[PDB]
Order: C-alpha cells, then structure tokens, then sequence
C-alpha cells in the first residue's frame, strides 16, 4: 500500500479532497498490522500526535457503521484504550504515539495520510 504523509492541517474532508485533488487519491485504507505500523513510523516525527485516515463512523443516528472513505471493506482495526466509543467526532484519526486509531471531530485541523 503507497501512502504519503503530508504535514499540512485541514480538516477531514479538505485533507480528503486534498488527496483526491492533488494526488488522485483518497485517505489512507488500513486493512493490516503491516501497513498500521509502516504508516506509524512514517508519522513517528510528527509533533501532532494524531493523523488522518479514511475512516468513518458513519450512521445513521446509531448504526455507527466504520467505512473507509476509499470504499474497500473494514476487516481491521487498531483501536486505542477506552476507545472507540461514547467519545471523540464521527471522523477517524490515527495517533502518531503507538499507532493506535482514535475518534476525532471531523472539523479538526491535523495531518493526514494520502493514499495513491
Ligand atoms: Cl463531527
């Protein structure tokens, strides 16, 4: 899986389009460990400590159904302690601490993860 790093806060969906826009992308897919961790050491210098990714807790009132912005199928995932749930924004963002995937409000301004 490509995936590049760019350090410039926006929101979820400017960093989404930002993909798609400059690159012709999307935000990151994650559907391993393997990936999870070289995405994680690529954000081991980042002062930020959360990025994001394509993911969505998307549903309508409480289906709280995960999607990936990408549209490939959610097999996995790497969840933080006391995560994720009764907390965090209906839009995914990956901890640049351990790696560990958090719930984050999608108006945020952090790094994101440019899959191409
Ligand atoms: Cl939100």
């Amino acid at each position: 899986c490509r995936y590049l790093l760019v350090r410039s806060l926006q929101t979820f969906s400017q960093a989404w389009f930002t993909c798609r826009r400059c690159y012709r992308g999307n935000l990151v897919s994650i559907h391993n460990f393997n990936i999870n961790y070289r995405i994680q050491c690529s954000v081991s210098a980042l002062n930020q400590g959360q990025v994001w990714i394509g993911g969505r807790i998307t549903g309508s009132g409480r289906c709280r159904r995960f999607q990936w912005v990408d549209g490939s199928r959610w097999n996995f995932a790497y969840w933080a302690a006391h995560q994720p749930w009764s907390r965090g924004g209906h839009c995914v963002a990956l901890c640049t601490r351990g790696g560990h995937w958090r719930r984050a409000h999608c108006l945020r301004r952090l790094p994101f993860i440019c899959s191409y």
